[PDB]
């Protein structure tokens, strides 16, 4: 927790992602990706949503704007949800608490959705494996899990520049495959995964025009430091995006 406020998502670097990712989103591609991650799935009004590593809280407001969804969404960081609950007002169907999603309990059979976007490669191996187990036990038996986060190939075949990033971030970034092994060993039926590396990309590549485009705007709200910086970091995802060096992984499963 207390590495996470301090370093990446301090309240600035939060207000940097979300300039570059979009309003109420830090992770990849924020509103038009949700749409797309979100094109296949079936809830309504009586569904029950946990959104695990909720953010600023975009996931839960277009759950909710689209299926009239309840959604709860946890996020380690306090300072985040804070600004999360200064953002939706008026209404008793989205819900939003600071905790550690790893010693969070809940009731067994809960949940018709779990859902989690870019939060579980700040998780050890170790602790994935735990969360999962946990994730099973908590979703309904008609339920599904719904995944995206930051995978890579093979540790072996990493470079310099890469592994810096990997350990600056205190990631755990396993392959797709690995990630998908997790999942059948927890049990979950129906797994599918999708190597959505190139969509990421393509991803990257509006955000960095964006970032481009809007230099003049971003430089007054923050700095040309933080604008290198950022600029940067978004060339290397680009770049080993393209070489698979630097993975997406889609996963969805099902309880039964
Ligand atoms: N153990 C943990 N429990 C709950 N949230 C965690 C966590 N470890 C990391 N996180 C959260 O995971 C989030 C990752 S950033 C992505 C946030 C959001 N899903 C979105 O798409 O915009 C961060 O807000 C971080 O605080």
């Amino acid at each position: 927790k207390t590495f996470l406020e301090n370093n990446q998502y301090t309240d600035e670097g939060v207000k940097v992602y979300e300039f570059i990712f979009g309003e109420n989103y830090i992770s990849s591609g924020g509103l038009e990706a949700t749409k797309k991650i979100l094109s296949d799935i079936e809830l309504n009004e009586n569904s029950k949503v946990l959104d695990i590593g909720s953010g600023l809280g975009g996931g839960c407001m277009y759950i909710n704007e689209k299926y009239g969804a309840h959604t709860h969404g946890i996020d380690i960081c306090s300072n985040i949800v804070n600004m999360a609950n200064e953002r939706v007002s008026g209404n008793n169907k989205i819900i939003f608490e600071a905790n550690d999603i790893l010693t969070k309990e809940f009731p067994e059979n809960n949940f018709d959705l779990i859902y989690s976007r870019d939060a579980i490669l700040h998780l050890s191996l170790e602790n994935k494996n735990k969360l999962f187990q946990k994730c099973y036990k908590w979703l309904k038996p008609t339920g599904t899990l719904l995944i995206t986060d930051y995978c890579a190939t093979e540790k072996e075949n990493w470079d310099d520049e890469f592994k810096e990033y990997v350990k600056q971030r205190k990631y755990t970034l396993i392959t797709v495959e690995e990630y998908a092994d997790i999942l059948t060993a927890c049990n979950f039926k129906n797994v599918v995964s999708k190597d959505l590396s190139d969509y990421w990309n393509q991803l990257l590549e509006v955000e960095h025009k964006y970032l481009h485009e809007n230099k003049e705007e971003f430089l007054k709200l923050f700095s040309e430091k933080k604008f290198i910086s950022l600029d940067d970091g978004w060339s290397r995802k680009i770049k080993d995006s393209k070489r698979k060096m630097q993975r997406w992984g889609y996963f969805k499963a099902t309880k039964n």
